[PDB]
DNA sequence: GCGTCCAGGTCTACC
DNA sequence: GGTAGACCTGGACGC
């Protein structure tokens, strides 16, 4: 009763909501979809994870968004701790005006926005976002959540256990630039992204003036922040947009991996016309990245999130 | 069962 | 400056 994953059925007076309804909101569609690594349905529509430093649980019914925390006697969230939730999913931005734009704008947007509402853009840590991106490329969701998962299990700080399932804080700069941490990660499965993670936190702690670095970014134009980023070993073009589009603020950053490259290839019929190539190049992915942004406008990253969500449910 | 593909790409030797 | 290839892993086919 008092162990284990809570549900909003089994310890009612330990919820809380927040005014929200699927339309502005579906957690089935955002949490799992490649944007944050660190959630988990561990019962049927309930997702738990790392929110502000401590451990949460949320699920929702058709207007309301319930919420619940694991810190010390248990209690209902407080209404301080559940600011800290609608910052996380920006719930000050209206996501039925984007619809609306978008999909005026755009047809073939608007049949996609019909069947899947509720797709909007978490606002992320810079460090979290920045290495669990850095651990994305090349690579599927499946194995980057587990990558993820080790990566915090080994190298951050131990939050709350519940059930058999051990939460664990994102790692700092200074416990990823250690020393034999890619050894370490090697030995978890990340691959060659294990000296991508050693050397990026070097990088920012010993080369480009710390954590104040990539947090200033946020004040920076877009421009000047996706330059800023890929100095960063094992961020490119489409890693960086990443970061600027989910840590950093910039709306209209557009992320181009293979997922968004098909995309406009089978749904408006793209093609490059200022690049050479005729697949994808930093020339060309940088091209669909314009296109992208003078077809939705100034929150086209957001309108790439619910393209690419709906992508990946096929 | 085994070899080839691919997934939210980057980085590098080279024409 | 604008490419081809190599690249850790492991669930997915194709055969
Ligand atoms: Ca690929």
């Amino acid at each position: 009763g008092s162990e284990g994953h809570r549900t909003l059925a089994s310890t009612p007076a330990l919820w809380a909501s927040i005014p929200c309804p699927r339309s502005e909101l579906r957690l089935d569609l955002v949490l799992p979809s490649g944007q944050s690594f660190r959630w988990r349905e561990q019962s049927p529509a309930h997702w738990s994870g790392v929110l502000a430093d401590q451990v949460w649980t949320l699920t929702q019914t058709e207007e309301q968004l319930h919420c619940t925390v694991y810190r010390s006697q248990a209690s209902r969230p407080t209404p301080d701790e559940l600011e800290a939730v609608r910052k996380y999913f920006q719930l000050d931005v209206t996501l039925a005006q984007l619809y609306h734009h978008w999909g005026s704008v755009d047809s073939h947007f608007q049949e996609v926005a019909q069947k899947f509402q509720g797709v909007r853009l978490l606002r992320q840590d810079p460090i979290e976002c920045l290495f669990s991106f850095i651990c994305s490329s090349n690579n599927n969701i499946a194995r980057i959540t587990g990558m993820v998962e080790r990566l915090c299990q080994a190298f951050g700080p131990r939050l709350i256990q519940l059930d058999d399932v051990t939460y664990h804080g994102f790692p700092s700069l200074q416990a990823l630039a250690g020393p034999e941490v890619e050894a370490h990660l090697r030995k978890l499965g990340l691959g060659y992204r294990a000296r991508y993670v050693s050397a990026s936190a070097r990088a920012i702690l010993e080369e480009q003036g710390g954590l104040a670095w990539l947090q200033q970014l946020r004040e920076s134009s877009y421009e000047e922040a996706h330059k800023a980023l890929c100095i960063l070993p094992g961020v490119g073009t489409q890693v960086a947009d990443c970061i600027c589009l989910m840590a950093l603020d910039k709306p209209q950053a557009v992320p181009v991996d293979v997922h968004m490259w098909h995309i406009a290839q089978r749904d408006y019929s793209w093609h490059p016309t200022t690049s050479q190539a005729k697949g994808p190049s930093p020339q060309t992915n940088k091209e669909l990245g314009n296109f992208f942004r003078s077809l939705w406008g100034p929150y086209a990253g957001w309108a790439q999130a619910v393209l690419f969500s709906a992508d990946l449910r096929q």
